[PDB]
């Protein structure tokens, strides 16, 4: 399977390109507006046709490239069904794969950063690849102080959906602010400072309430724009 | 491919189990004497026959489990041909793969931690997996203060053989002391404090000469025992 991990420096977002060599089709996971041209150039170099874009959640920190990408390529936009967004073409749910050629992408419902957040995993035959979005991050996790942030729920999602995955599962996060690209489930259970040493839910909730971070400066218009699949506002 | 990453806490070594699901045969990379029982129980639980043990180098910090494993399974011991060790069955060299069923293991000569150090890589179809031994480590690299320690040579080895692999290449290290399990070539180029920022060779050597770390406890008898494939001394 073709695989590329792409970084967007303004928002520190990872976009994941997955491609099927047999059918020459591809899906972009969490594409960013700022790097629409870069993603199209890479797809053209590899001779892949963009068949789906795929969001893990409704981002507050950047605008989704999905609207632009669908204009320029005619791909279908896929994102969580529970959001009931008219502009989306495909509604993702746990239990129903998204098939890009011979690649199967399995959603996992992981709320708590947002209420409709999904992670995705792919079996390569040797590794499970976990695109964990903002649910589990490398040595951290998604912030829970947004409106629909729910730390107790995020803890459940990580414990039940992600830490029940085998030790060698690769963790590909939605963001990183420190130059890290990859982890594994065993590594996060061993040393993630927010979840290691069988930290209890109560201790996790207190830890996550004790974080004080400036909100993403885009938050005002990114969330409504991303509810429109990345379509800019008139303002 | 069956893949497991196994930790041995006393020396902080990673042993890697690779298995062919079709022929039911396996290899262990850097098996440790203290965990021979564990490795054999795991092999049996997976219904695998151990065909080869494979060392990255002559270890100074632990005794290889290769000798005992061969006694107990009848496997063959493979290690770098340049060491010319009579107890070994197979001489490893760059350019000649080690074949375990349908799994192909490719050596890369990467001296500088020792003069015979080899890394190994495997292609899963989606990832290149780099077993880097003590050449490249996560956010560090192997110590260069042993007798055949050669910092300038290690730098060449990492730059020419490892940093030229593709970005998404997985880095499975020989050791880790901070609970990390995995990295990528892109991550290490990006943020490894010893090698990032196009750090110069002279700067890398100055840094390595400034590190002061204690010698591994077992070093006096581990190196001579591993030249006998992990057979203990009488005394
Ligand atoms: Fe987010
Ligand atoms: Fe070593």
């Amino acid at each position: 399977m073709i695989f590329q991990q792409l970084f967007e420096s303004s928002s520190s977002t990872y976009t994941y390109l997955l491609g099927c060599p047999i059918t020459k089709t591809a899906v972009l996971i969490d594409p960013v507006l700022e790097t629409v041209e870069r993603d199209i150039s890479i797809l053209n170099a590899l001779g892949l046709t963009l068949r789906y874009t795929l969001e893990t959640h409704i981002h507050a920190d950047h605008l989704s490239g999905g609207y632009q990408l669908r204009q320029r390529t005619g791909c279908l936009i896929a994102l969580p069904a529970i959001e009931q967004l008219p502009c989306a073409d495909i509604g993702i749910e746990e239990g129903t794969p998204l098939c890009v050629g011979e690649v199967q992408i399995h959603p996992l419902y992981t709320p708590g950063h947002t209420s409709s957040h999904h992670a995705y995993y792919v079996d390569t035959g040797t590794h499970l690849m976990l695109f964990s979005g903002d649910a589990l991050l490398i040595d951290a996790c998604g912030r829970t102080d947004f409106q629909a942030g729910n730390a107790g729920q995020l803890y459940d999602s990580i414990q039940h959906k992600l830490f029940t995955l085998p030790n060698e599962t690769l963790v590909y996060p939605g963001h990183d602010y420190e130059g890290r690209f990859i982890s594994s489930i065993a590594q996060e259970k061993q040393r993630n400072p927010r979840l290691s040493n069988n930290k209890s839910k109560q201790a996790f909730i207190e830890l996550m309430n004790g974080l004080k971070t400036p909100n993403p400066r885009k938050m005002a218009f990114a969330v409504p724009s991303n509810k429109q699949c990345g379509m800019c506002p008139p303002n």
